[PDB]
C-alpha cells in the first residue's frame, strides 16, 4: 500500500541553519521510526509558517544520502490565528505495509503539542 | 490504483464552529458518495482561501469516527482575482479502483460554482 | 509504483494569458518526457510564489486533452528572500514503474535554476 508520514518541527529563529538543521532532524527521526528508505518515497511535501523565509525546508534534503531523487515541493502553511508559530510540517507519502495505525508521525521541538495522540 | 478525491465548499462567515461545520459536512459527503474506508485513505490535504483565520479545517477530520490515523495536512490556497472567497478545498488520495472518471468529486455551499 | 514528477516554469507577468501557457507547455513536456497517460496520473498539485494573482494554473490543465478527471489543486509556495519569482510548480504525483533515478523532473524558463543537477 502507500501511506503518508506526517512530521512537525520548530525553529527560533528564521535562520537557515536552523531551519535546515531542524528540517534534517525532523527527516532522520522519520526515516529512522519508519525504516524509510529512498526508493519507498513517493514523493514528500514541506510546509512552512507564514513567518520563515531564510530558505526552503526542502534543502534540507540534499543533506541525506542518497536522497537526491525524491521530489519535494514546498508550500504556505494557512495562517490561522493561535496557530504554533514558525513551524515546519512534512507529509512524507510512502509506498509501505505498515498498517493505518502503526506508522509512526514525529512532532518534535514545540510542535509536540500539535497532536499529543 | 491510488486516485485521489477534489472536494470544495464555502463558509460563510470565518469561525471555528462554523470552518469545521462545514469543513465535517464536506467530508462526511465525500465518504459517503465514494463510499470510503479511513484505512483507504493514503492521506489528505485541506486548503482554505487567506481570508480564514480561525481554525484548521483539518481539525474537522477528527469527528469522523475512525479517522484519527489518517494523515491530514492543510496549507494555503493562493489568493487569486476573482476567486471564491471564503472557499475550503481537500484533496484526499484513496487506494481505489473505480475508475478515474468515476471518482465522485462533491462541490457544496457556494462552490458548486467552481 | 507510485511516483511523484516535479516540473517548474517561472512567467514573465501575472497575466491570465501568461500562467495558463506557460503551465500548458511545462505540463506537455513532462507528459511526453515520461509518457504520462491522463488515467495513470493520481493527482497532480500546483503552487505559485505568491506573486500570481491573475488566475489559477490548475485551468492550464483544462487546455490537454482527456485531462479531464484528474485531481488538481494549488498553494501557495511559502515566500522565501531570495526565492524564484513569477514561478509555478507542479507535482505530479503517477503511477509508474519507471525508477525514482530515472523519472524526469522538467524545469523550464528561470526555473532551470532551481535543480540544476537533474
Ligand atoms: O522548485 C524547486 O525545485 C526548488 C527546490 C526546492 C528544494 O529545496 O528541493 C523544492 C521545492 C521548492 O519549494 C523550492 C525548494 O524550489
Ligand atoms: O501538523 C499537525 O499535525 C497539526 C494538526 C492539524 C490537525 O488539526 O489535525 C493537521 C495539519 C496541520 O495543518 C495543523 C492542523 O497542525
Ligand atoms: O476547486 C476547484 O475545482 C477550482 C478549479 C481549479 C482550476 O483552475 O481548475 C482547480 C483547483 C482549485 O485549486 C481551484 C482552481 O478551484
Amino acid at each position: 500500500m502507500i501511506r503518508g508520514i506526517r512530521g512537525a518541527t520548530t525553529v527560533e529563529r528564521d535562520t537557515e541553519e536552523e531551519i535546515l538543521q531542524k528540517t534534517k532532524q525532523l527527516l532522520e527521526k522519520i526515516i529512522e521510526e519508519n525504516h524509510t528508505k529512498p526508493e519507498d518515497v513517493v514523493q514528500m511535501l514541506l510546509s512552512a509558517t507564514p513567518d520563515l523565509h531564510a530558505v526552503f525546508p526542502a534543502k534540507a534534503v540534499r543533506e541525506l544520502s542518497g536522497w537526491q531523487y525524491v521530489p519535494v515541493t514546498c508550500m504556505q502553511e494557512m495562517d490561522v490565528t493561535g496557530g504554533l508559530k514558525k513551524c515546519i510540517r512534512v507529509m512524507m507519502t510512502v509506498q509501505t505495509d505498515v498498517p493505518q495505525d502503526q506508522i509512526r508521525h514525529v512532532y518534535l521541538e514545540k510542535a509536540v503539542v500539535l497532536r499529543p495522540d
